[PDB]
């Protein structure tokens, strides 16, 4: 599935200093996924979902995306390992800051994005 146009916040996760431990940062996700290979897990950033189209909840936990930057067309790969309220994507800060390539997101407070479901590969 893929959308348009929406809104991504952020919030501190702090995956990596968690070591990538899905339960440390209290992640819906963590219930099905966090046992699974430190590899898996570190692979791509972290994300909130709970956009227009597509999976949410537990059906998404663990699917990956590919998130564009509308405004500046940066983009990077995240995985899937909590729900959010808007109809959009939470990111973990250290996401947010890659794609926030101008800082206009860090003023505003979001990003305007694009986003697809993509193999998350091995």
């Amino acid at each position: 599935q893929s959308a348009s146009n929406v809104r991504a916040t952020y919030h501190f996760y702090n995956a990596q200093q968690n070591g990538w431990d899905l339960r440390k940062v209290s992640a819906y996700c963590a219930t099905w996924d966090a046992d699974k290979p430190y590899s898996w897990r570190s692979k791509y950033g972290w994300t909130a979902f709970c956009g227009p189209v597509g999976p949410h909840g537990r059906a998404a936990c663990g699917k990956c995306l590919r998130v564009t930057n509308t405004k500046t067309r940066a983009e990077t790969t995240v995985r899937i390992v909590d729900q959010c309220s808007n109809g959009g994507l939470d990111l973990d800060w250290s996401v947010f800051k890659k794609l926030d390539t101008d800082g206009s997101g860090y003023l505003r407070g979001h990003l305007i994005v694009n986003y697809q479901f993509v193999n998350c590969g091995n």
